[PDB]
């Protein structure tokens, strides 16, 4: 079951990538950079999840290490997408964007180190990752939202919608991680696998459908 | 012999790097970034192949020359950056297209490494994903990236076309050698593969940048 | 004691990061990028040294302990430190990102040769070490030559600040390979505990000390 769920996920990622590629050819005022980011996220994730489907991107708790290889690239790119949405039609703040990238890469590395750790040490690393996530959300709903508001009512309305979308999904990851085999071990592996199949379909493909459709409608 | 071939390779990389350094001191309208990229590629490749010469950048698994992937994951995106910057010479940069090539290329090299670690059907899935990435890189090279070159005038576009064809002819030899040698079908012997992955990169790295830098320098006015 | 020294270091990195965050809130003409770099350096280093304090970021190898988390630290914190130095030289003028990325490439190479030297034994170790020292010498040539000439092109006052931080950085930087060679990774003349103390005290000055000196001096131009 675990193998065919990962093959299915990789196929959905490939269809999302092809959809974003088709949109890119009639871009309706959205810069090519947004289409490139929207394609890299699912292709990279698709490849990492294909490695799990093939029996390769895990070692035996089972550590699904290919998830961290995925997220360490896909998650900073998602925050770049969200930052570029806030900045659409205005000056870029690349400092703020790279602040999110740095927090996010740190967050994913702490999760990988937490997974390889035992006891108190595990929850130290996990806590540092959660703190990085809180700072990401403070930026999202604070200074980054203020840039979105500076770019007019329609853009700020779209940004708010994708900020809530992204944030609601993002808080689910560390919650599932803590409940599952990597943390307290209350949730079963098969549950956790389905959560880390379904959540990222929404976080990667769903998010960029919502984001690119909104930005395109501003044309 | 395999150790000595890697030492010789590393020495040629050093000479190439020092030659590009010397050109950089009299740049003839070529920006400093082209000289930097042309130096990093052979110095990085030189270090990676030195590790193979010393017996460190390889392991038994059949021998995996893993230091080749450490080499290519840096030197190959930089070579595509060089090609892209040639297409954009005298005109506006399209860094979105440049980074598209980087992303495709890093993915291609990683699928190679994973293919080398794999056995059976799995090996050929990773290899095929790498080949698809290469095909897209060549579609970009001869389609949108060439249209940028054509926008920068006749002489630049002629040079771009020479460099693009030179790169493409060498680049298709890599996955061809991979598939024929011990990592794939095991038709060619280890030594044969080693010599191909010594001689190809001398032309791909040092050769490419000699052609590219000389062609850009010739466009210089006074 | 080694564990407690690392906990104390991480705490000092966190206090430094918080000080730079507080300065960033009233920035006095210094761009946000300088404050971000000044925060990332100590947070990253603090995390890497936390892994040593917890007993994770080290292993036994040749009957000696490799503090591998130092190289994880330095491969990110050291290129950021050179970026901070380069941005100081360019303050009030056109950026030279080519020269900045030249220093980043040299620096990342230098740290990687150190890591490989640490994993090596005999002649091989000193080959890798020597390549990293060559990279450091080139970094220092850049720092006191072309990068200082950029600082001089941004006027007397900026160039005086640049020269101060260039000397500060360089004096600490030459200590690292010196300690490395004397200590258990090299000749084994200095004891493990001495090398641990050196690689605690030096980085407090290199990371937090450097950004205090750099940011105070830039803020005073306001
Ligand atoms: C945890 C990994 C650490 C990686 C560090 C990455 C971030 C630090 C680097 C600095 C980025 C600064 C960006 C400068 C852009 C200025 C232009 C602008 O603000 O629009
Ligand atoms: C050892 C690993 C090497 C990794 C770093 C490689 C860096 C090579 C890339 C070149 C960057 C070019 C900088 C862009 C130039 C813009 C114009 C300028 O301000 O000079
Ligand atoms: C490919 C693009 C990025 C994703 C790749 C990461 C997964 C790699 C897993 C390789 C492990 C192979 C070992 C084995 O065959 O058991
Ligand atoms: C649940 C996670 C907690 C944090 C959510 C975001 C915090 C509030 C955003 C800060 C608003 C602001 O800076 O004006
Ligand atoms: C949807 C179906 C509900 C199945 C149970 C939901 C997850 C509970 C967690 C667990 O028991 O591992
Ligand atoms: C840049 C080059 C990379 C060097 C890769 C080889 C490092 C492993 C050597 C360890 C050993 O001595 O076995
Ligand atoms: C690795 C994944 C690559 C994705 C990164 C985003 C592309 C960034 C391109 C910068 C755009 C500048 C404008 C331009 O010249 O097109
Ligand atoms: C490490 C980062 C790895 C990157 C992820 C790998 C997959 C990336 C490929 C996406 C590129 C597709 C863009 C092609 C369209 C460009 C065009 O229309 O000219
Ligand atoms: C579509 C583009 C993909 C082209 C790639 C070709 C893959 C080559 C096939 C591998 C040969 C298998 C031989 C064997 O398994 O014994
Ligand atoms: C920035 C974060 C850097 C942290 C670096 C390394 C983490 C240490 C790796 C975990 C080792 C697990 C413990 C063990 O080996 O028994
Ligand atoms: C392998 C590890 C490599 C990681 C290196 C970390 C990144 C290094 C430094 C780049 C900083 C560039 C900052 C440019 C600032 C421009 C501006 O402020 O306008
Ligand atoms: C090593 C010490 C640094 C030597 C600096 C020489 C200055 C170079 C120059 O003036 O261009
Ligand atoms: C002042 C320099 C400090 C170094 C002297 C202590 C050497 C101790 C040792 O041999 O372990
Ligand atoms: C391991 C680190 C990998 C990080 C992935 C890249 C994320 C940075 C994206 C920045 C995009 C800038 C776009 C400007 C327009
Ligand atoms: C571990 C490395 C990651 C740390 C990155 C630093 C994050 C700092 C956040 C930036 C603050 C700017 C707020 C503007 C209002
Ligand atoms: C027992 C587990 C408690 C872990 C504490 C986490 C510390 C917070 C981050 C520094
Ligand atoms: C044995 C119980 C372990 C549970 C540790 C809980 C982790 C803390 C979650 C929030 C992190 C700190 C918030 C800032
Ligand atoms: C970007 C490529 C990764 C660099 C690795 C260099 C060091 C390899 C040592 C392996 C043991
Ligand atoms: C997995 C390791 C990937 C590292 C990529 C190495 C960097 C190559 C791509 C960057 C090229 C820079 C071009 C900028 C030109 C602007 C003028
Ligand atoms: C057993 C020894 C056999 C070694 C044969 C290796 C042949 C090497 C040819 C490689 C082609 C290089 C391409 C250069 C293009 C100009
Ligand atoms: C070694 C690859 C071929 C180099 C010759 C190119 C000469 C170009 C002169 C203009
Ligand atoms: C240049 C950075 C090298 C440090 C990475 C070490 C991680 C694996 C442990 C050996
Ligand atoms: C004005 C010429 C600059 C030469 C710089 C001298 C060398 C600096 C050495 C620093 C290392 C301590
Ligand atoms: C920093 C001064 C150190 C002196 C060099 C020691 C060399 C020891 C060789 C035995
Ligand atoms: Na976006
Ligand atoms: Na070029
Ligand atoms: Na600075």
């Amino acid at each position: 079951m675990i193998s065919i769920l990962h093959y299915g996920y990789s196929f959905i990622m490939l269809l999302g990538a092809l959809y974003f590629y088709l949109l890119s050819k009639d871009p309706k005022g959205v810069p090519a950079s947004e289409y490139l980011i929207a394609m890299v996220i699912p292709l990279w994730s698709g490849a990492a999840y294909l490695s799990i489907a093939l029996g390769q991107g895990l070692f035996q708790t089972t550590i699904y290490y290919a998830r961290y290889i995925d997220w360490v690239i896909s998650t900073p790119l998602l925050l770049a997408a969200l930052a570029l949405t806030a900045m659409f039609g205005g000056k870029k703040n690349l400092t703020l964007l790279f602040s999110l990238v740095a927090l996010d890469v740190f967050m994913i590395i702490t999760g990988f180190v937490a997974d390889l750790s035992i006891g108190t040490t595990k929850y130290i690393w996990y806590s540092l990752g959660v703190i990085a996530l809180i700072i990401i959300l403070v930026i999202t709903f604070g200074p980054l939202r203020r840039i979105a508001l500076s770019n007019g009512t329609r853009l700020a309305r779209h940004y708010t919608r994708v900020a809530i979308y992204l944030s609601a999904l993002w808080v689910c990851y560390p919650t599932a991680w803590l409940l599952g085999p990597s943390g307290l071990g209350l949730a079963q592996e098969l549950t956790e696998v389905l959560v880390f199949i379904i959540l990222p379909i929404f976080s990667k493909v769903g998010f960029s459908i919502v984001d690119l459709h909104g930005l395109r409608k501003l044309h």
